[PDB]
């Protein structure tokens, strides 16, 4: 199932993922927080899952939120690094899905991250082409949820 | 023992030794990650109980779940190393990381067992006691949060 989703990650898709990540991943704290704050802004309901982070309205200044945001970016770093080996990508994606499954986060709920990603990419001038590529990576994760 | 006091123990040379060694160790996350875990299970079989979900841990690299876990583990260390410049970021990242281990009832003493495996992997790459002690200091920051 996850393997089949990984099949959509074509040579061109992987190329666009790596190129956009080279920029997005160069500032994990800044872009990580931008992703989370954008998620909370466009989908306020997702805040219910982050009660532990406290006052998320403080953004970057919130240590727990900042801590979570930075860490989030390293999961993506992991995924990006495993792109050329489907076997490694799959085992890493399934390992990652375990905690989210135990947190009762469905594939549809997880998919809400696509909008924030598209916006963050656009702020760096990466158009729809790149947003679509990323939606495909997110789809691999959704397949495991 | 507070995490803020522990983070202050990461002096200039300790940080430098961490970076120099990670440059080599972090080059092969899959290989070194798996070697780290297998060594932990070999030197401290009592810890295997915490990893029931991984299945047959003796299969090593062949075990997909163990491999997935091992690779991921290395990115958490990558995270710590990248935050060495800012004590505030290192701390929030460490406490974040401590949450899931606290939930699995992993104590500071239990976590400290990783020091053995780290020392052996380092030695296999010609990094001696100086570096093992540097890593022990980093591990201590996490212990202070458990
Ligand atoms: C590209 C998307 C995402 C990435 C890379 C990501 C990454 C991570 C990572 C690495 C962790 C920390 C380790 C763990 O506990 O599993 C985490 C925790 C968590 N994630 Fe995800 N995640 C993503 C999207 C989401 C979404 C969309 C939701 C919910 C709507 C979500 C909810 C959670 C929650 C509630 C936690 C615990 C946070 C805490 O209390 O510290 N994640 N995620
Ligand atoms: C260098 C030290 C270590 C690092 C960097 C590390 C890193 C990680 C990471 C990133 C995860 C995945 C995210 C999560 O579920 O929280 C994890 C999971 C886990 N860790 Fe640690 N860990 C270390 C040492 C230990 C030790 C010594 C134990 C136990 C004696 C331990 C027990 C666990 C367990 C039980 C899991 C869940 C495994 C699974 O079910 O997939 N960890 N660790």
């Amino acid at each position: 199932s996850v393997y089949d989703a990984a099949a959509q990650l074509t040579a061109d898709v992987k190329k666009d993922l790596r190129d956009s990540w080279k920029v997005i991943g160069s500032d994990k704290k800044g872009n990580g927080v931008a992703l989370m704050t954008t998620l909370f802004a466009d989908n306020q309901e997702t805040i219910g899952y982050f009660k532990r982070l406290g006052d998320v309205s403080q953004g970057m200044a919130n240590d727990k939120l900042r801590g979570h945001s930075i860490t989030l970016m390293y999961a993506l770093q992991n995924f990006i690094d495993q792109l050329d080996n489907p076997d490694d990508l799959v085992c890493v994606v399934e390992k990652f899905a375990v905690n989210h499954i135990t947190k009762k986060i469905s594939a549809a709920e997880f998919g809400k991250i696509n909008g924030p990603i598209k916006k963050v990419l656009a702020s760096k001038n990466f158009g729809d082409k790149y947003a679509n590529a990323w939606a495909k990576l997110v789809a691999v994760v959704q397949a495991a949820l």
